[PDB]
C-alpha cells in the first residue's frame, strides 16, 4: 500500500498539530520514496525541524529546505536534484502535495500543499499526494503567511516520520 506520513508543526514554539499525508507511490513511487525516507530521516538528513519558509494565502504552503532555510536549497536521497518522475497527478485542490522546483527535472526536497486548485501548475510540478488528516493545521499555517511568501510566525516541523 501507498505510504502515510506525518509532520508535526509549530507556529512560534507552539504546536499546531499533525498533518497526514498519502504518499501515491503507485504512481509516482520514485518522488513518494524521496519524500518518505526524508520524513524517516532514515539516509540521515530530511525534514525534521525544518520550516515551512514560504506560505501564500489563498495559494499554497511551502517547506522542505532542510538546508538553507529560505527556498534555496535542500537535497534528495538520490543526489542534489532528480528528475521530474511524470505529471500524471494534477493540481485539483487543497490538499494536494507537490514538488517544488526550479524548472524542468530540478526536484530535491522542496515542497508544498496547496490550499486551492492551482491547475497552472499541472505539468510543470510533480503532484505525488495529498492530506488525509490535519487540513485544518494547513489552514493555520497558511493563515501565517502573506502576499510575499513571507511567513509572519516561525513555522517548524517538530517531528515527521511515517504511519503505515
Ligand atoms: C537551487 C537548486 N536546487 C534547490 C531548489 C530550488 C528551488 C527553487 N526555489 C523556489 O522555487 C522558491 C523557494 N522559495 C521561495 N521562492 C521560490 C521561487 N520564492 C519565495 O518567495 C520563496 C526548488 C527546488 C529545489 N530543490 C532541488 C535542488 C536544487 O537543485
Amino acid at each position: 500500500g501507498n505510504p502515510l506520513v506525518y509532520l508535526d508543526v509549530d507556529a512560534n514554539g507552539k504546536p499546531l498539530g499533525r498533518v497526514v499525508l498519502e504518499l501515491k507511490a503507485d504512481v509516482v513511487p520514485k518522488t513518494a520514496e524521496n519524500f518518505r525516507a526524508l520524513c524517516t530521516g532514515e539516509k540521515g538528513f530530511g525534514y525534521k525541524g525544518s520550516t515551512f519558509h514560504r506560505v501564500i494565502p489563498s495559494f499554497m504552503c511551502q517547506a522542505g529546505d532542510f538546508t538553507n532555510h529560505n527556498g534555496t536549497g535542500g537535497k534528495s536521497i538520490y543526489g542534489s536534484r532528480f528528475p521530474d518522475e511524470n505529471f500524471t497527478l494534477k493540481h485539483v485542490g487543497p490538499g494536494v502535495l507537490s514538488m517544488a522546483n526550479a524548472g524542468p527535472n530540478t526536484n530535491g526536497s522542496q515542497f508544498f500543499i496547496c490550499t486551492i486548485k492551482t491547475d497552472w501548475l499541472d505539468g510543470k510540478h510533480v503532484v505525488f499526494g495529498h492530506v488525509i488528516e490535519g487540513m485544518d493545521v494547513v489552514k493555520k499555517i497558511e493563515s501565517f503567511g502573506s502576499k510575499s511568501g513571507r511567513t509572519s510566525k516561525k513555522i517548524v516541523i517538530t517531528d515527521c516520520g511515517q504511519l503505515s
